[PDB]
């Protein structure tokens, strides 16, 4: 089940149960993928959006339609598509997780600055919901970390990640291109048992698409 605005810039569809994933086109439309958690104490993001006015909006979309508060947001990575609504987040109470890296990366390109409170290694539970945060080492940027749903065996790849059709890297300016293969190699070794994988952008995929990255990268 798919559910969009009138503009049709935000979308969010449903992967299970509790999980669902919110894309959103920046404006020339480039989309971003991130999650919608539906947890027994209120609503998990895994990403914002590009700007603050998407960001309040797709927030806006989630609450009404699950009538409860976006209480979390994992940022990925210091980029716009991922942290452009850091600000609407912080007025909102919304708890804006991230690795100190981050947060670092954040105030170096102009935005508010996340939380800092992840670790290599984070395991974070919402009510029933489970949730876990890695950092897998450099690739698309130096901060990059996926997320993991160990009830779901769910994997998503953020920007680390590139989906079936894509040929196209993207921006590399800020990226480590030759550490970039180690980096997915350690998601691989990780997590033996994925099922679903959601890239930066584009469709939900499965292992093949960190082997695709893996391909883009030789
Ligand atoms: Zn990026």
């Amino acid at each position: 089940t798919v559910i969009k605005n009138e503009t049709g810039t935000i979308s969010i569809s449903q992967l299970n149960k509790n999980v669902w994933v919110h894309t959103e086109l920046g404006s020339e439309a480039v989309p971003s993928n991130g999650l919608v958690l539906n947890t027994s104490k209120g609503l998990v993001l895994v990403d914002s959006s590009w700007d603050d006015k998407l960001t309040k909006e797709l927030i806006e979309m989630v609450e009404k339609k699950f009538q409860k508060r976006v209480t979390d947001v994992i940022i990925t990575h210091a980029h716009a598509d991922r942290i452009g609504g850091i600000k609407t987040l912080k007025e909102r109470g919304i708890k804006a997780h991230s690795t100190a890296l981050t947060a670092e990366l954040a105030k170096k390109n102009g935005y508010e600055e996340p939380l800092g409170d992840l670790q290599t290694v984070t395991n974070l539970k919402f009510g029933n919901m489970k949730v876990e945060t890695f950092y897998p080492g450099k690739g698309h940027t130096e901060d990059n970390i996926v997320v993991w749903l160990p009830q779901y065996n769910i994997l998503v790849g953020g920007c680390l990640v590139k989906s079936t059709s894509a040929k196209d890297l993207g921006n590399v300016a800020d990226a480590y291109v030759n550490e970039w293969s180690t980096s997915i190699e350690n998601v691989l070794k990780r997590y033996r048992n994925i099922n679903a994988v959601v890239p930066g952008h584009g469709e939900v995929g499965d292992k093949g698409l960190l082997l695709h990255t893996l391909d883009l990268l030789k």
